[PDB]
This record gives structure tokens, C-alpha cells and sequence, in this order.
């Protein structure tokens, strides 16, 4: 669920989309970016 544009921020891993995870920048994404699973 990485995007630049719109991008879904996080606040934690549980309120990201998907199985997204609360990545360091502030915003949700997958774990494994090669990993297509949730993104």
C-alpha cells in the first residue's frame, strides 16, 4: 500500500490496510516491498 502521492500514514501497524505495516516514515506499507502480498 506504498504510494507517494496518496499515501495512507500510520499510527500504528494494526491501522494500516491490508497486512500493511506502520514503516518508519510515518506511513503504512507492506514489509517485504519484493513480497506481494499486501502493498
Amino acid at each position: 500500500c506504498e504510494a507517494i502521492y496518496a499515501a495512507p500514514k500510520c499510527r500504528r501497524d494494526s491501522d494500516c490496510p491490508g497486512a500493511c505495516i506502520c514503516r518508519g516514515n510515518g506511513y503504512c506499507g507492506e514489509a517485504i516491498y519484493a513480497a506481494p502480498f499486501a502493498r
